[PDB]
Order: structure tokens, then sequence, then C-alpha cells
């Protein structure tokens, strides 16, 4: 379960990175030189890196100091053949931002986040990014008067669409990754759920250049079926980035490392992202915790890929099982597959045995056979 | 708080009618004829009724049977004056539906789903619906292998569009309001939070025949803020209908009367309805806790209608008050409401005030007065 | 991963009996003959069964009617070799008991309630059962003026006092068990986690008389960590019962086979009970999901105990691996079981080793090496 | 609603002084003087200040130091009538309690935290605090192998047991409150709930040197019913303080102002405080929101009071109702207080209307009126 370049395994600066500060705490490690996580990460087996502005260059630095910190940076993605696929504002720590970005109720600091925005749209193209997140942690409210919804979602659409003007006025292949989160740090986040921020893609003025960013942890943050949201997003064709972590139930965002939380949620995960085929990098936004020393901190980050590898075995061994595939035709997943009514509208219409004739009692007496596939699963995942 | 008919207050025959069956319990109530509670509901000063094809005409009926229920209750709302704005198909209760209606993966079940519907959309036309709800509480699964959820989209978008397409060919003036939910009887619903279903609309074939049917305890099951989620369904413009109920927090369905469970939301919900004009009918889908006889049914259901009026005018004086106005002034929402940049993009990338010359401290010390103004909401709901 | 009797698997007549009925459904199977469950569990390897009073005597059965029903179960248990360690009373199906039963706020209903229970003890006890249940899922409320706690709790003693009175009189060697659960079908449960029965035993007359009946899926209702609530149970000497199922989050009561759900908390339940020798009966409270005909409820069942065994395979693989071993004394797990100050409270006080030449940073640098452990026992339990 | 002495308002200096550090942002605030807060607090009307060691003496301080920093607040609180009636240890922030204070898994760490709480212990009783405060926000996991939970209940009691001994041996008159909180900083935190620190309390050497601190948001980050668990506190006679704030629901602890949050539960709240005559002080653990001034922060602050001022008017005003009373009869409270069988359990075993002679259908159609009442409460809430 060794990692290997085509398994495009990446991970965030912040998250190896992280000193483990938390709401309670300070921090427990040293800050990381990014170029030291660029060479323990390749040593790993990782593919690549991903970094918000303020990772790479301190907020307030100058120009020469800016060159000097990309430089830097290159220099280690060289040695080491690593890529970066995708780059991030950080548009949430520095109080400025307090009540949002992009829907800061100040208009001044709407501007000056869009203006921080598009200097590292740059900066990413520059190295080669493809993908831009943007996680809105700011943008919400912890009370009902704060915050109008309907005003925030026009100055958020109004955000994005002057960003997709100018990635298109400069020619960039780059397209942006919207990242739901239901709250933490505001009481209630805009654009909650995967669902939410699908929906608010198709009213941008050009949304061919706008996906989602999902993270496990969040959907799960929301008790939500993260393999759900993630089939949603693959049958919409948004699916452009994703996060994976881990995360136990219904409380503040843990950044588990990914396979730990919901095991038999990232089981389904792995099995879904292998059968549909997807392509992007396999991004790690995960915090390991801050009782760990940087043994624990690289131990966990491969952990993170190990799990993965070890999920895409099993899901693989489960797909190819004749067994398996007898019981998913026993529970008709073949029949879920075909249209139910390519005949037309008319024909249906015209079909007694759609409804006259269809004998209710006789269907409703077929088993599903579902325990007996899902127990086949449980019986794959555990090897056993 | 006396209701009145402009109030527009509906209910389901569903709602007042429940006889009190839980998972653990037998009923504690009688069956109720359709038609005293076409009368109750009136005498309480309601405007309408809503139903399930299966709550008006008892599943198997013949012609017969099916066309003096309905003349039994045509009368009762002639006697009365009572509306039937919004009417349901019952693709849950029955067997046969175990694995879902539009999505189950026998194809014969998803053909009879359709004609099941189609019969009770003709009905609903009759009598003179111009919403038809959809809820498919059985659309889900309680194992990972159970439903291709790609496929069971494919599937739902397929039921739909052939919906649309009748209602089309038929001339007939409803549309449809898709109603999410993300749990309950299905371990994980299909299209579980208002963002889903917002996003699910975008790609059907005639997405102008559908919006959602938002419920408060619904998107409150998954520990969502329900004023936010109906704002950004305004925002969309697509409120077709809504369910007003209460329920404490994420836990099984509890369909509390309106302003019960979690009141201040009870409260912004109203704000936001009366702020942007909603039009559609206040309908309520709650339970009467199956402690109560048929006097705490009717008292269940008058609080319903008593709490909104109660919250609108609370609502309406907090907006009103000049110091509420100051407030909201001081705590930016006229800024949140004017245009980031309608100066457009070169002139933002132009302007040394949004970056070069923009000062950030001085932006970061600003404080946003949010707790003042939630105190003067706090006083208004309150009486203060 | 066969189930032998010495795994003293037990299952509910309500389990695999369950018909399907839920709060949104009819039922999908016919009624079982608690002899048939009987002859099923047992061939499945099964070591005994459990009831409610209803679940074998239907209710209102006369003497005659009574003495037959028992007749006949006692037959399918000395056919089968199968045991009954565990009764228990409905006081939460039957309309009477729709605000309580110990608690209701009928004092006839209350007195009612203790009748019911004292004749089926009479009954386990004929049967062999060494453990009683207690499930007050009616006994809370849905709004606060309902239900006076503390005067709840006072008749809530009172109960269980009388029954503890009564089984000391009659000289019965049988032990209560009180069963938690936060919510459902009462908005709020009275006695919601493990811990609130807990405290509540300690107030009870003859404390050693009660212990509790924890239930995976229950604590997790509440978000709780079921494994650490069995934990404080085993360590106050209190774990007279379990119920073993699967629950995905906080949401309605799911009941689903052990294993599903939080595979990951079923790994570390089985370690806890097979590494602190926990004797007594592993009890599944489960439902096969309404989808399945009967082979899936007796697959379902199976599942139960198969996943069981694979968890109590790979923990044993665990805790007995030299690697696991090192890794549980380099996380300092020994260092935990031995006593902070044996040399007591005086010898503390003098120890400058304790406070002025504590080096703090010295220790704060100290790895806590947990990730390392926690993938060791991820590989453990997916053989990898 | 102005606040008074009597009213026995109280302030962590933590909470208005936080300076808006969140898991995603800086400070916004600077530190306040806890000087200044104990001068701001006084002029709102509240009566006394609470601290944290770490709150009133930089970690680390020298004996000068110390004695200066004690000395300036001493000052403040003659200056103004302040009172201290409460302290706590911070055995959270500081990294070397990464993995807990009393159940860290290093016996050094262990006997630091005891030594540090100690010194403490000796300040609080010189400044007159009569209650000690423990939330082991540390105590806890993130993984199921980094702590053995019954071994961590053997160090945690103790640790308790030689506070008990400590305090004891010196003569002072303080109690212990014991804080439970189901996660965050830890991913579950030993002794979850109220329940759960019941339980543990009873186990304890000398147990009426110790009760609980439950906080409002702490059980509601499990989704329990507040008044519930503070009614079982109460009846167990364990309520020894009280932590009041706001939360809306199952997240991260967002420590909102007392009142903002489930206002319905805020309001039973009061009820019961003041309805069992609870003599303790109205302690308020919040944190204004990062987006607010200092403006902001006295104005939640005096929300806190204001709120709970309100609510007292309102619940005084439903239980002086005549009508409130008459529905609390009509819903059978009365019969709730009156013993079940005071007659004995012979004499319940011989009463033919406890049983034979018992009609359940008669019994069971009686209503609970229980939607009446809660509109009643309702209604008072409202100011309706
Ligand atoms: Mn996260
Ligand atoms: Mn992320
Ligand atoms: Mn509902
Ligand atoms: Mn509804
Ligand atoms: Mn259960
Ligand atoms: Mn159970
Ligand atoms: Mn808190
Ligand atoms: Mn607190």
């Amino acid at each position: 379960y060794q990692p290997t370049p085509e398994d495009r395994f990446t991970f965030g600066l912040w998250t190896v990175g992280w000193q483990g500060r938390d709401p309670f705490g300070d921090a427990t490690r040293r800050a990381l030189d990014p170029v030291e996580s660029v060479r323990r990460l390749a040593e790993l087996g990782a593919h690549g890196v991903t970094f918000h502005d303020d990772d790479l260059i301190p907020f307030g630095s100058s120009d020469s100091e800016r060159e000097e910190h990309v430089k830097r940076f290159r220099q280690a993605l060289d040695d080491t053949g690593m890529k970066v696929p995708m780059a991030t504002t950080n548009l949430f720590t520095h109080p400025v931002f307090k009540d949002g970005g992009f829907t800061a109720n100040d208009r001044d600091v709407r501007r000056y986040a869009l203006r921080k925005t598009i200097r590292n749209i740059d900066l990413a193209v520059e190295l080669g990014a493809e993908t831009y997140v943007a996680w809105g942690g700011r943008e919400g409210a912890e009370s009902g008067g704060a915050k109008d919804v309907r005003d925030a979602l026009d100055r958020m659409k109004e955000a994005f669409d002057l960003l997709g003007e100018y990635v298109t006025s400069q020619g960039y292949d780059i397209r942006f990754a919207i990242e739901p989160k239901p709250n933490e740090p505001r009481g209630d986040i805009l654009l909650p759920t995967v669902g939410h921020a699908l929906a608010f893609i198709e009213r941008l003025e050009r949304p061919e250049l706008y996906g989602v960013n999902p993270e496990v942890g969040h959907e799960q943050m929301a008790g939500l079926n993260f393999p759900h949201g993630i089939a949603q997003a693959l049958w919409a064709g948004k699916l452009f980035h994703i996060d994976l972590n881990g995360q136990n139930g219904i409380k503040y965002d843990q950044d588990l490392r990914f396979g730990a939380g919901d095991l038999r949620a990232a089981f389904w995960l792995v099995d879904l992202l292998e059968s549909a085929g997807y392509s992007g990098p396999r991004h790690f936004d995960f915090k390991p915790p801050r009782t760990e020393d940087f043994d624990g901190v690289w131990a966990s980050a491969a952990g993170c890929m190990r799990n993965y590898l070890i999920l895409k075995e099993r899901a693989a061994a489960f797909r190819a099982d004749p067994e398996v595939q007898e019981a998913l035709r026993a529970s008709r997943l073949d029949e879920l597959a075909r249209p139910t009514a390519a005949d037309g509208l008319q024909a249906l219409l015209d079909d007694r045995s759609a409804f006259e004739e269809f004998d209710v009692d006789a269907a409703a007496a077929r088993g599903m056979a579902f325990e007996r596939l899902d127990q086949l699963a449980m019986d794959h995942l555990l090897g056993a």
C-alpha cells in the first residue's frame, strides 16, 4: 500500500504545517518551512502540495520577500518533482475578514477580498495550478439581523462573476472550486452543503468555470452522506476538486486523517471515486492532532494515503467479486440503471401493466436483498 | 391574533388527521373524516386544506367510491369556503414503495409510481390546486451498495421530466414543489436539503415548472439554518410552497406545531417571508402530539396560526422601529445591499483604495455592532 | 466466523420479528410465530432469545391463552437448547402509556404500569431469565410544562424501589438493567444517557439490584462515544446487559445490524468487552430493514454475529501484536494505569519535581505517538 | 429589566476578556486588564467575577508579579463591591496539557496538574470563593487506543480525591463543581454530560464535597435538554454552580450570550431555577462574538443579564396565572407530584383497580391537554 505518483495524492501546506492552535490551546508544534513540508511529503510518496497565499507568503510581505519565498518554494518543487495543482486565498484568518470577504457587510472589505484573491490567482497560474479553491469560512452570521442572505448571495455572485471575468480576460486555464461548510467559524456559513453550492453555481454568468470542492468532514458536520453528495456533484459534472479527511459525526470540524472517522463512508467514497474514474488529485485537508510531534505529523500524513489505498483495493475486490455482481443483480441495481420509460409518456399512460394490471402485492412481497449485499461489502472491507 | 382569509393559512388533511401512530406506539386517536377536518379548520380561521391522494381516497378504491369521497369533500369545501391550493402523492406508505417510488430499483414500481402521481395531478387540477408537492420520502438507502445515486438521479430526472411533459401536454396551470428531507424514513434521503433540490431542478428539461417545498423541521434535522435556506430559495425565485412546523434540533422528524421548536428561527423566518412579500399559502405540515385528544388537536392547529401572527407582529415592529433602522445602518446592512464593484473589473483592478492604500488595521478595528442589533431583535420578539 | 454457544449471542423476539412498520409506512413482513424465530435463530447459532411480555403473550390474553403461548414457546426452547437470559415489559406501545408508564402524570397509569411489570417479572423468573430490562421509552415530554422532571424522577425512583422490594420479597435471583435513550418516541426521554442512568441508580434504596442496559445506537443518537460510556459502566460495576446494533449518527433510532453504522466504534467496543472479560450475553436489539424479505431477516441476524466475531478476531490480533504493545508503551498507556500519587498528598505537596523543578517545555515537547498507534489499529481492523 | 446585586449575576474574566481567537482566525480585540473588566461589569450591574488562575496571573509569573496582579485585582473588587464567588484552574491552554491534566497519560503531567490546581485553590480561598470549578477540557481522546477510559477514570477519581483531602486538611469552606462537556477541544471528552459527572461523583471518597457545574451549551452540544439535566442535578442535590450561555444546536461550542440560541430552553431553565429557589450565582460563561468591538462586548454582557430578567418575569407570570394553574391541573401535573403507592407494595399488589379492574381504554382516551398548556407558556414568553 505504498503510494506512487499516478496516485496523485496532494496535501495543503496548512495541513502538516498546522501548529496545533485550537479554540482552547496554544501551538504544540513549531512552524514548518514550506520547503521542509515539500521534501517530507515527497519522501512519503505524495504527488503535490497546495497553498493559501498566506501559507506561502507571510501576510504583508514586500515584493522582494514575496519573490524570495516563491523562489525557495519553487526550488523545493523542482528538487522533488512535486506539483502544485491547486491554490486558494486566505480570506478568514486576518481580523479584517471577521464578517466575511466577498460578503462582508463593509464594501471596502469586499473589494479588498477580491484584490487579494486576484493577486493569488496570478501566482497560482505561475505555479501551474489548474484549480482555484474558495472556502468562504467567514461568509455567514451568528445572529439573524446581521446578514441579509439574499443581499449576501447577490454580493457572492458578483464576486465570483468578477473572478470569472478576470480569468477569462487573462486567458487563464484555471477553474474555480467552491467549498461548502455548514458552520464554524461562523454560526452558520453561506452555501452550507454541496447542494447549496451546486445551486449557486448555476446562477453565475459563466457556470462552466465553477465546480464544488466538497470536504468529507464538512458534509458530515450536517449529518449528510458524503458519498451521496459526491454522486450528485459527479452527476452534475461539477466535481472539480475534493478534500479528503475524517470526521466523527456532528461536532466541530475535526479534520482527522482520511480513513479515520466514518470508515464505512470512506469505503463507499473510494468505491465511487474509482468507479466513476475521477481524475482529479486525491487531496487531503486534514490536521495531525496537536498531541503529535513531527514524527506523528508524518505518520498521520502517510496514513491518509495508506487508508485510501487499502480502501481502493477492498472496493475493487468488492466490485470484481462474481458473488457481489450476482448480489447486485439480485437487488436490482441493474434495473435502476435502465430508463423508467424510454417508450415515452403516451406509452406509459397506455400501459396497463403500469397501473390497472400492476400487482402491487406481488411487487411488495419481493425482498430487496440489500442486507446480504451489504454484508458482502462489509466482508470485503474487512478482508474477511 | 385571530386568523383571517387573507392570511392564507392551510393545513394537510394528514396533519390534524394524524391518528398518532409512531415507531413504538399504536394510534391514540380515531380516524377523522376529511369533511370534519375541513369544517373544524374553517371554524379556526384556516383558508384551505391540502391532501395526499390516499388521504382523500382510500387506497384501492373503485371509481364509484372515488367519486363519492371527492363529492363529499367538495361539499365541505363549498359549505365552508375552504380552498385546496396544493396536493401531493403518497409514494411512501404502501409496502410496494419500500425502496422508493420514482427511484425504486424495480422499474415496474417506478412506472406505477408515475401513473399514481399522474392520476392525482388530474384530481388536483379538478379541485383547483396550483401547486403539486413531491416528497420522495422513500428515495434513498440504508446501505451503500443498495442505491447507485447517479443512476437514481437519472431516474429521478426522468420521472420529473415526464411529469412536466404531462402537465404541459394537458395545458395545466400547476407547478411542482420538491420537498427535501435529509433522512427518515430512509437512512439517507436523496435531495437531502434545499440546496440539493435547487441544484437538481436546474437539470430538468423545463426548470420553470419546478420549485422547492422546504419544511422547517427538515432543514433543522441537518442542523441547517432554515431562514438562510429560504433566503437562497427566494434568491433563486424557486420558493413555490413552504411547510411550517417546529423541530427541536437534530433528531427524528418531530413535526411540532409552528412556533415550537426553534422559536428564534421561527421569528427570523416570518420576518423574511413578510419582508420578501411571499405570496404563497402559509401551510402547516405538523402533527398534534399523540398525547392529545381532539380538543388538543384543534388547540395545536390554532396555535400554529396564532404563533405565526404573533411573530408577524413582532417582526413588523422590529423592522419599523427607528432604533432598529439606525442599528441596521450601524451594522452596515445598507452597505451589504450595494454592489461591490458596479464600476467594473478594470476600475477595481486600478483602485488603489482596494489594495495598496487599503488600511486593513483601521478596517479591522471597526466593530460590527451585531450584538446590539440582535438584542433589539430579542427585545422586539419578547415585547420587552 | 461461525457462532458457537459459548459466544452467547442473543436476540429479542421483536428484532427479527419486526414487521417493518415505521412512522411513514405499513408493515412489509408478516408476523412471526415466536416458535419459528426460536428455531431459525438457533439454526444460525444464536444462544438465546429475549422478550417483551407483549411479544410472547398478545396483550389482553386470557389465562388459558397465556398458558398456551408460554407452552409453545417453552417447547421450542427445549427443542433447540435456546436460553432466555433476559425479559422486559412493553410499557410504550399501548395508548394508555402515551405519557409514560412509571412516570405518567396519571397515577392510575403508574400503578397499572407497575402491576404489568410485576406480572412479567414472575414469568421471566419462570423462564430462567436473570436480567430484567427496563426501557422507559414513553417517560419524558415534548414540551416544557408537561413534565416536572424532579417529580418524575421521584416517581421513577418510587417505581424501581417497589420493584426491588418485590424481587427481594420473592427471593428472586434477577437484577434490573435500565436502558437509556435520549429521545424517540418522546421529544426528550428521561435518563437520556448511560451517565444519567448510572447516577439515578445510585439514589435507589437497593442500588445493587440495578445496572444499565446501554444500546450502541442510543448513545450515538446523542453523538456520544459508546465505548467510553461502556467503560464508565464497567468502571462502576454496573454493566448488567448490553444492546448491540448500528447507528449512523445523530438521527432517528435506526437499529441497524451490529457492525453497520459506526464500524470503528464497533471495533473499539468489542475490544473493550473482550479485554474487560464481560460475561453477559451479546444481545442484539436491531431491526432488519423493511426492504428485506425473510431471507434478508435471517441474513441480517447472521450478520450481527459474524461482524461481532470478525471484530473480536481483529481486536485480539491488535492487542497481541508486539508492535502494538510497543506502540502502547510509546504512547504511555502503561503510565495511565499507574497511580498518580500513591506516595500520598503530603509527598505530592513536598515533591519539587511536580512543580518548581517540573520542566513544562520538555514535557510539552514529548509527542504522544497516538497517530501511529491508531494506524496500527486501523491496519488490524482492515487485516492490512 | 435593570440588574441588582441580589440578582447575583457573575461573569468569567475570560468571557468579556476573550480576544476573539478562534480555530480559523486571529484576535480581533486587545487584551483587557482584569481591573477594567471588574469596573465595567460592575457598572452594568453584575455582582461578581470569576477566574482561571492564568486569567489573573500570567502563566510563569514570579512571586512578586503574582502578588502585584492579585493586589491590583483586589483593589478593583474593593473599589466596586464586586465579589469572587468561584475560581478554577486552566488545565487546557498550555501545550503540556495536550493530553489532559488529571488524566494525562504522562504521570508527571498529572502530578503537575494537581499542584497547579492546589496553588489556585489557596488563592481562591484568599479571595473568598466558595466554589471551585473543574472543566477537564483536555481529558479524553481523538482515537480509541490513546486512552483507556477505565484507567482514566481511576486517575480522575484519584485526583479529585486528593483535592478533597487537601481542602479537608486545610479546613477550607470550598466545594468543587465538575463541568461536563461532550467534546471540543478533544474528540470526545470524559464525563461528557451532566449524568456522567453525577455518576462519577458518587464514587469519590467524599461525595459531599463535589457537585456539577452544567453549562447550557455543553448539554446542547449533545442535543440534550438542558432544563431536564438541571432538574436531575437539583433532584440529586448536586447543583453547585451553573454556566449560562446560548448554543444553536449540535455544533462547535458557540458560547453565545444567554438568551440567544435555544430561547424556549432558556425560558424553561429560568422557570426551573426560580421555581426551585436556586441560590447560587447566575454565572455567564459566554464569548462576545469576534465581530464586536468593546462597545459590543459590554452590550453582549448586558444582554445576558437582561434576557435572564425578561425570562424571569415571563416565567413568574406563567406560574402565577390562574389559567395556567388550571391548565396544569388539567394536564395532571398535580398527580405527577403525588406518590404512586404510598399504600405500599402489598396494597398495590392487592388493588384490583390497578390491574383486573383498570379500564385501559378509558384511561387511554383521556387527553393530556399538553398543547393548550404549552400555548399558554408560549403566550407568556412572548407577552401575547
Ligand atoms: Mn474541515
Ligand atoms: Mn477543506
Ligand atoms: Mn416533517
Ligand atoms: Mn412536509
Ligand atoms: Mn434503538
Ligand atoms: Mn434496546
Ligand atoms: Mn462552552
Ligand atoms: Mn463553562
